[PDB]
C-alpha cells in the first residue's frame, strides 16, 4: 500500500534463506542428525520469472571498470586541400569472437551379402568372390555459435579547408560494476531446486515474492513496491577513448 | 451488428470450451465410464487462422520487464579539440546467438569382385588376389539455423569545441509481458486435434469464431466486432539504457 | 475495345473450368464412364505467364491480419546531460531463418592387389602379404538455402537537452490476406498439366487468355483490359509498434 | 554513312539466316538429301562480342510485368508523443536464396604390409598378425554458389508532434518484359556453332555485323548506325508498394 | 627531355618485338634450321613491374558496351498521405556469384595388432581375436573463394505531401571497352619467358623500358614520358537505368 | 584519505614482490637450501578483479608508433560535370584475417554378426556368408574463432560544379604504446599461482591492494586514491593518411 | 640533441653491415677459410621493434602506380522526371578474394573383439562370428583466412528536375611506391639470425638503434632524431576514377 523496498535481491535472497529454513526443518523425520547443518546446502534458482510492472531504471553512479585488457589503438591523419570545409572519415575496425558448441550422432545399419566359390580347376584355389554391400547412416547435428563483436566506429570529421585533424581512438575491453536504481511492482514465483546433499535429498521448492513479504505490504494486486538501486557486477564491456585534434 | 467482445482470446477460449464438451459428449456411445472426466484432455491447437479485418492494435500500459541477465556496458568518452563543433561516435557491439539443427540420411550400395589364385608352384602358398570396388552414397540433408542479434548502435554526439561528453550504453535481456489494445472484425476457424486420452481416442476437431458467438453478433459478412485488449506475455526482449553527459 | 474485366483470376478460373470441360468431353472416345464426373480432377497450374501491359497496381483498403506470435519488445531509455538537443539511438535486433536442402551424390571406383605369400620355413606359416589399393571418389553436391530476415531498426530520436524519451518497438509476426486494385492489358498463355485419375489419362493443357473471353473484348494487340482488385492472401509478415514517448 | 538500323536482333537474326543458308549451301557435295530442310537445326550462338560504340540506352514505355507471387507485407505503426516533430523507421526484411553447386573428386593410394606369424605351440593356432598401413588423398573441389536478395528497405517517416504513421510495404515477385530504345554504332562478330543435325555435320560458323548489312550502310570505321528499341523480355524482378498514411 | 610517347603498349611491345628477335638471334648456334620462323612463338609475360611515375589518368569518350544480359527490374510505387513531404525508399537487391577452388591432401599411417587364438576345445575351432588400431592423418587444405557482389540501391525519393512516385531500375551485366587518357614517366623492366616450341629451347627475357626507347628520350632518373591514352578492353561492368516519375 | 598513488602497477607489482617474499619464506621448513633464491620464480597472474571506482582515464602524449607494413593505397580521381556541387565518393577497403581452432572427439561402438556358410555340394567350397552391421557415433566439436577487420571507409568530397578532387587513403598495420593517465579508486584482489620450481612446490596466492599500500591511505571504503597513468604498450593498431586535393 | 637523421633505413641497414661485419669477424677462431666473404649471407630480421616516438608522417609526392588490371567499370543513367530536385544512387560493387589454409591431424585408437565359432554339425562348416568394435578418433583443427575487398561505392547525385545525369566508376587494381616524410624520435633494437652459410654456423644477433649512430646523437631519453622520408613501394592498391556527368 504505502511500504515499499530497496531491492529484488532483498526479497529474493529473504526467500531463499526461508527456503533454506523450511527444507532444513522437513529432516525432522527420518534424518535430524545434519540438522542446524545451515550451510554448504547449496539452493540455486532455476526459474525466475518475477515481473516488474511499470518499471523507471535508469542508472545512477559512474560505472566501476575492471580493465581487462588493450584492443586497439587507430591514428588518421585527414589531410584538406580543397579550397573548402570538406568532411573526412577515419578508419573503422571490428573484433569478432566465435565460439561453436557441436553434438551430432550417426547410426549406421549395413547389411553385406558374399558369394565365393573356388574352382581348383585350372590351378591351385582361383576362387572368385562377388559381394554387395548396403548401408543407411542417419545423422543428427545440432551446433550453437556465440558470435561477439566490438565495432570502432569511423569518425566523420568537419576538417576546415587547408589543414589537418589527427584522431585517435582507442578501444579496451573492460568489464564493468556500476550501481542502477529502479522503482516498480514486483510480482512472481521462483522455482528452483534443493540440490541433495551427500546425507540429504533432492527436493524442488518454490517460492513467490508475496510470501517473502510482510502481508498489507502488497498493492491490491498481489504486487510489492520496490523503489531502490539493484547492481550490475561482472558485466563484459568496452571503453572507447576518441581524441580529435586539429594540428596546424 | 451493434455488440462487440472485448478479446479474441475471450473467443478461442469459449471454442476449445466448446469443442471440449462436444468431444465428451460423443463419449456416451462405448466408453462413457469416463464422461464427467473434464480435465487433463489438453485440447491444442493446430490451425489458428483468424483474420482481424480493419485492425487498429496500438499498445497501452508500459511492458512488465523480467529480468534475465545483462549483455554489455560500453563507455565511451569523445573529446573534441578542434576549435569547432564535431559530431564523434562511440562503438558499438553486436551478440549473435545461432543454433543449427541438421538430419541428413546416406544410402550405400557397393560391390566387390575378387579374383584371388594361389600359384603354390613358387614357394608355399603365394597367392595373388586382385579386388574391384564400386559403391555410390546419396545423402540427403536439411538443416535449419535461426539467428537473433542484439546490436547496440553508435551514437553520434554533438560534442562542443573543446570539451568531452561521456556516453554509457548497458543493454540488457529481458522478456516483456505487457498489454495491448486492438479493434476489428474477427472471422475464421480454428482446426486442432484432440489428443487420445490413454483411455479415450483422437478426434480432429475444427470450430469457427461465428459458431462461438450468439448469432446476430456478428455483422453482415460474418465478421464479430472486438474492441479491447490482448496481452502479449513472456516476449523475448532487450532494454537499453544511453546516459550521454557532457563533463568539463 | 471498351469492355473491361474485373480480376485476372475470373479470366484464369474460367479458362480452367474450360479446360476441365474440354478434357472430360475428350473422353467419350473410350472411357465415357465416368463423364460426368466434374471433380475430384485437380486441374494444377504449371506455366502461367500472363504479362499485364502498362499496369497500375495500388493497394487499396487496410490489410486483414493474422497475428501468428511475437518477436521482440525492446525498450529503450535514452537520457540526454549535454546542454544541448542531441540525437539518441535505440538498440536494433534482427531474427533470421535459414533452412538448407542438400542432396550428394558419390561414385567410387577402388582396386586393390594383394600379394600374399606365406614361408612357413622359420616357424609354422609365418606369411607377409603387401596389398596395393586405389580409389576415385566422385561427388556431386548441389545444397539450396532460402534465408529470411526480420530487422527491427534503430530509432533516431531528438532528445532535447535535459530530458530522456523512451522508445518501445514490439514487433510480431503476421500472415495478411488484403486487396489489391489494378488496371491493365493481360495477355498471355497458361501451360498445365491434366495429373491422370485412377482411371483417366495425363493431358498436359494450355489455354490463352485470349480464347476465354468474348471475341471483340480484346483490344487490337490481342490484349483484353482488366480493372478491377486482386486479392493477395496468405502472405507472410511483419507488424511493428513503435511508441516514442519523452518522460520528465 | 546516313542510313540507321532499327535494332541489333534485326542484324542478329539476319546473319544467323545467312549463316543457314551457307551452311545448308555447303550441304552439296556428299548429303544433299537434306537440302530444302532449312529447320530443326537450331544454330546456337556461343560467342557475341558486338560492342556498343557510344550508347544512349533508355528505357520507354512502362514495363509490362509478370506476376510470380507475394513475398511479404509488412504493417508498422509509428507514434509520437515528445512534443516535437521525430523521424521514425519501420521494420526491414531480406530474402535470401542461394544455390550452390559443386564437383569435388578424391584419389586415394594406399599400401599395407602384414606380418602374420602362428605359433602354434601353447595352443592351436595362436597367432599373432602386425600390419601397417599407409594412404595418400588428393581431392579437388570447386564449387559455385549464386545468391539473391530482396531487400525491403525500412522507410523513415517525418511524423509530427503528437501522432502516428501507417506505413505498409507490398513486396511481389515478378519478371517483366517492357522495351529500352537505345543509339549507337554496333561492330563485331559472332562465333557460335551449328550443331549436327542426325544426319549432318557440326560446323563452327563465325559472322561479323559488317557482312549482314548493305555495304556503304556503315561508317568509316566499320561500325554501323542503330537507331531502334530493343526488347528485354522476361528479366527477373520486385515490386514494391509503400503506403505511408497518417492516422489521427 | 622534351620527347613523349603515346602509350606504355607502343613501348611493351616494341619491347617484346625486340625480345623475340634477340631470341630468334640466338638460334645461329646449332638451330638455325628455323631461323626466320618469326611466328608461333608466344612469346608470355611474367613479371610486369613498370610505375607510372606522377600519373594523371582520366577517362575520354563513352565506354562501348557489350550488352551481356539482364539481371533484374524492380519497379517500386511510393504513395504519400501524410500531408507533408516525406522521403520514401524503394526496395533493394544483391547478386552474389561465388566460385571456391580448393586442393586438400591427406596422409594417413596406420597400425594394427592382431592377436587371434582358436581353442578348439568346446567345438569346432572357437577362436577368439582381439585386434587394436591406431592411426594418424594430417590433412593441408587451402581453398580459395572469389566473391562478385552486383548490388542495386534503394533509392529514396523526395514524394511530395499526396501523390505517388515510380521509381523503374533496370540492371543489366555488361563489359565494356572505352579509352583512358594519362600522362606520366613510366620505368621499369618486365621478366617474362619465351616458351620452348617444339624445336627450340626455352629462355627467361627480361627488357627495361629505358632500352626499348631511344636514349635521349628519357629524363635524368631513367624516366621516358608518356602522353597519350590506353585501352582497357572486356572489363566486367553493369549499367543501371534508374527513372524516377510522378504520377498524379 | 588524502595521499593517492601514481599507477594501478606500483601497487600490483608491490603485491607480487611481497608474495614472492612470503612464498620464499614459507620455504624455512624443510627446503631452506634455495633460500636467497630470489629470481626464476615466475610469479604468474591468474585472477585480476580490481576495479577502478569513479574513472576519469584520458590519454596524453601522441602514441609511439611501430610501423610492421603497409597494407593499401588507394587513389580515386572523382570528376564532376554537373553544372552544380555534387558530393561523390570514393572507393572502399576491408581487411579481414580469421583464424579459426577446433578440437572435436568421435566414439565408435559398432557391432557385426556374419553368418557364413559352406555348401560344398555344387562345386568345391561354394560357400555364401551374409553379415549385419551396427555402428554408432557420437561427435563433440568446439571451435573458436577470431576475426579483425580493418576497414578503409570511403570518404564523401563535395566536388565544386566542374572540377575534380584526388583523394589518397594510405593505411597501415602498427602497434603502438603511448601512456594514458586515470583517476579513480582501486580495490580487489588478485589471486594467481606460484609455479613450482624444480626444487619448489606450487602455491595458489591471493593478494589485495589494501594490504600492498599502508593502512589509512585507503579510503572508509577500503579503496585507495590513484592519480597518475598507466601504460597501454604493444597495442595492435592502424595508421590512415587521407589526402584530399582538388586540382584543376 | 640536435644532429637528426633522414630515414629509419639509413640507422637498420647501417646496423645490419654492422651485425655482417661483427659475425665475419667471429669466424677468425676456427674457420677462417671464408673471411672476406662479405656476400651471400643473406641476414635477416625478425624481431623489428623500433618505436617513433612523437611521430608525425605526412605523405608528400604523387604515389606512382603500377597498373595490375581492371576490375570494374559501370555506367549508371539516372533520370528525374518528378517536377522537384532529387538525389538518385547509382548501383555498387564488391569483390572479395578468400584464401584459406588448413591443418587438421586426427589420432584414432580402435579395438575389436571377435567371437567366431564354427559348428559344422548342420552342413560343411556354418559357422557364426559376432565382432564388437570401438574407436576414438581426436582432431585438432586449426585454419586461417584472409579476405580483401574492393567496394566501389554508390554516388548519390543531385539530378535537377527533368534531366540525367551519367555516372562512370572505373575500379582499377594497381600496387603503389611512393614517398611519405616523417619526423619523430626512433629508439629500440632489432633481434633476428644469421643464417647457417654451408661452411657457417647460425647465430641469433640482436642489435639496437642506439649502438648503430654516434653517441651523443641521441636525445637524453636514448631516442635518436630523424627528420626526412620513408619508402613504401609495392602496397596492393586501388585506383577508382569516377565521372558524373549531366546530359540533357
Amino acid at each position: 500500500a504505502m511500504a515499499s523496498y530497496d531491492n529484488v535481491d532483498t526479497l529474493i535472497e529473504k526467500g531463499r534463506y526461508n527456503t533454506k529454513y523450511n527444507y532444513l526443518k522437513r529432516m525432522e523425520k527420518y534424518y535430524p542428525n545434519a540438522m542446524a547443518y545451515f550451510d554448504k546446502v547449496t539452493i540455486n534458482p532455476q526459474g525466475n520469472d518475477f515481473y516488474i510492472n511499470n518499471p523507471k531504471v535508469e542508472l545512477d553512479g559512474e560505472p566501476s571498470m575492471n580493465y581487462l585488457e588493450d584492443v586497439y589503438v587507430g591514428k588518421a591523419l585527414l589531410t584538406n586541400d580543397t579550397q573548402q570545409e570538406q568532411k573526412l572519415k577515419s578508419q573503422s575496425f571490428t573484433c569478432k569472437n566465435t565460439d561453436t558448441v557441436t553434438a551430432t550422432t550417426t547410426h549406421t545399419v549395413g547389411t553385406s551379402i558374399q558369394a565365393t566359390a573356388k574352382f581348383t580347376v585350372p590351378f591351385n584355389e582361383t576362387g572368385v568372390s562377388l559381394t554387395t554391400s548396403y548401408s543407411f547412416a542417419n545423422t543428427n547435428t545440432n551446433t550453437n555459435s556465440k558470435e561477439i563483436t566490438h565495432n570502432v566506429p569511423s569518425q566523420d570529421i568537419l576538417v576546415p579547408a587547408n589543414t589537418t585533424v589527427e584522431v585517435i581512438a582507442y578501444l579496451k575491453k573492460v568489464n564493468v560494476k556500476g550501481n542502477v536504481k529502479l522503482v516498480g511492482q514486483v510480482s512472481g514465483s521462483e522455482w528452483g531446486e534443493i540440490p541433495s546433499y551427500l546425507a540429504f535429498p533432492r527436493d524442488g521448492y518454490k517460492f513467490s515474492l508475496s510470501d517473502t513479504v510482510n502481508k498489507s505490504d502488497l498493492n491490491e494486486d498481489g504486487t510489492i513496491n520496490i523503489n531502490g538501486k539493484g547492481n550490475y557486477s561482472a558485466v563484459m564491456g568496452d571503453e572507447l577513448i576518441v581524441k580529435v585534434r586539429n594540428l596546424n
